[PDB]
C-alpha cells in the first residue's frame, strides 16, 4: 500500500492551472479568471491580474519559469483572449518578475493569434531538456485545424526564450513541433531517458497518454487513440470508453519518495483522480494506478516541488465541479516520516 500524508499549501483559489514551484515553501500560481499569485508560508499575494478571455475553459492558462530563473528572472504565461470580431484566441505572454515587491514588469505578448474557443484551447507550457519552450493547443472546436501545418491549432509549439522556431525544428521557419493533437494539457520529460509525453483530451473517451516525436502526427481527427496505422503514432495508453479527462502530468523525481521514481502522474478532471504510470525500460508501461478517486474531485496540475513532494491543484470551481470548503486548493502529498 502506497503510505503518504496530505496538507492543503492553498486554498480558496479559483481554478489554479498551474503551478510553478519556486523553493522553499513559495509557489506561483494562475487562476484561470486572470491572476497571477505568489503562494508563501507567510501568505498570498497577487502578482499581475490579466484581462483575459475567462470564458467555457479559456482564460489564464500555462506558467513556466525561465530555464535560468530567478538569474534570468522571466516568466512565462499562456493567455485566452478577445480578438478583433469578438472571436476567442491565444497568445503566449512574457514579463520580467521582480525580485524583491513581487511584481510582474515589461510583459510583451511572444506568440500571437493562436485560434480558440469555448473548448480546446490546449495551453499547457514548459520548459523541456533542450531549454526550448513547449506549448500546447488544441484543435479550437475545429478539428481539421490539428492536420493543418499552417495552423497553430492543434498543435505541440517548441519556441526559444524569444517565442522563435529554431532551426532545427521540423517545418519551414515553423514553431510546430508535433501536429495532429486534439486538446493536450500535459507535458513533461522522462528525467532519464529524456523521452517527452503528452496527455490529451479524446472525443469522449480516447483520452491519450502519447510519446512525442519531432515532427509526428498524432492523428487527430483522422484517428482516434490505438489506430494502428503507419501514418499517425498511436498512443502509448489509450482510455477506451473510458473518460479519464487527463491534464497536467509530471514524472516523479527526487528524495520524497523513491519508490515512484520514474512514474508519470497524471491528474484528471472529469476522472477525479490522480493516475500513475510505470514505463519500464524502452518507456513500455508496466503499470497504471489510480488514486484519490472522487476524494477531492476535479484535478488539474501535478508538479513534483523542490523536496520530491507532489503537489496537486483542484478544479471544482471551473463550472463544471462540485464545491469542497475552500476549493480550489493546492495540495501537498509527501512521505509518511515527514
Ligand atoms: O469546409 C469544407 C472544406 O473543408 C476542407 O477544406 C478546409 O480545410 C483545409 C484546412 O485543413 C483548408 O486547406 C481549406 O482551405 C479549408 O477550406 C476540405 O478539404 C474542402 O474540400 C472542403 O470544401
Ligand atoms: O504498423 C502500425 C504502426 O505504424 C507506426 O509504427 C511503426 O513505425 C515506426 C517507425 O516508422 C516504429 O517506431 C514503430 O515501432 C513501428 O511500430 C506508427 O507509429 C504506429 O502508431 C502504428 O500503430
Ligand atoms: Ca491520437
Amino acid at each position: 500500500e502506497w503510505k503518504f500524508k496530505i496538507s492543503e499549501v492553498a486554498s480558496d483559489l479559483e481554478v489554479p492551472w498551474s503551478i510553478a514551484p519556486l523553493g522553499g515553501g513559495r509557489y506561483l500560481v494562475t487562476e484561470r479568471p486572470g491572476r497571477l499569485v505568489l503562494i508563501s508560508p507567510s501568505g498570498k499575494k497577487l502578482v499581475a491580474s490579466f484581462d483575459v478571455a475567462n470564458v467555457g475553459e479559456a482564460g489564464l492558462l500555462g506558467l513556466a519559469l525561465h530555464p535560468e530563473f530567478p538569474k534570468k528572472s522571466w516568466v512565462y504565461l499562456y493567455a485566452s483572449y478577445f480578438a478583433e470580431g469578438g472571436h476567442i484566441r491565444n497568445r503566449v505572454i512574457r514579463g520580467r518578475l521582480d525580485g524583491s515587491t513581487f511584481k510582474l514588469k515589461e510583459v510583451k505578448t511572444l506568440i500571437d493569434g493562436i485560434p480558440g474557443a469555448y473548448i480546446h484551447n490546449g495551453g499547457r507550457i514548459r520548459f523541456g531538456p533542450d531549454g526550448m519552450l513547449y506549448i500546447t493547443t488544441g484543435d479550437a472546436a475545429d478539428p481539421r485545424l490539428a492536420q493543418d501545418l499552417s495552423s497553430l491549432a492543434g498543435k505541440i509549439l517548441r519556441v526559444d526564450e524569444e517565442g522563435r522556431p529554431p532551426a532545427d525544428n521540423p517545418f519551414p521557419n515553423s514553431p510546430i513541433w508535433s501536429y495532429g493533437h486534439r486538446n493536450p494539457q500535459g507535458i513533461d520529460w522522462h528525467r532519464a531517458s529524456g523521452v517527452m509525453v503528452a496527455t490529451e483530451h479524446g472525443p469522449v473517451g480516447h483520452d491519450e497518454v502519447n510519446i512525442i516525436l519531432k515532427g509526428g502526427n498524432y492523428g487527430w481527427p483522422l484517428a482516434t487513440g490505438k489506430a494502428g496505422r503507419g501514418e499517425f503514432v498511436d498512443p502509448v495508453i489509450d482510455t477506451g470508453s473510458e473518460t479519464w479527462a487527463p491534464s497536467g502530468a509530471s514524472f516523479v523525481h527526487g528524495d520524497m519518495f523513491p519508490g515512484l521514481r520514474g512514474w508519470l502522474l497524471i491528474a484528471c478532471l472529469r476522472g477525479s483522480m490522480l493516475a500513475a504510470v510505470n514505463f519500464g525500460d524502452n518507456m513500455e508501461v508496466r503499470k497504471i494506478s489510480t488514486f484519490f478517486k472522487n476524494v477531492f474531485g476535479r484535478l488539474r496540475d501535478v508538479v513534483i516541488d523542490d523536496d520530491g513532494g507532489i503537489l496537486i491543484s483542484t478544479s471544482n470551481r471551473d463550472g463544471r465541479g462540485s464545491l469542497r470548503a475552500g476549493d480550489d486548493k493546492i495540495l501537498k502529498i509527501v512521505s509518511e516520516q515527514h
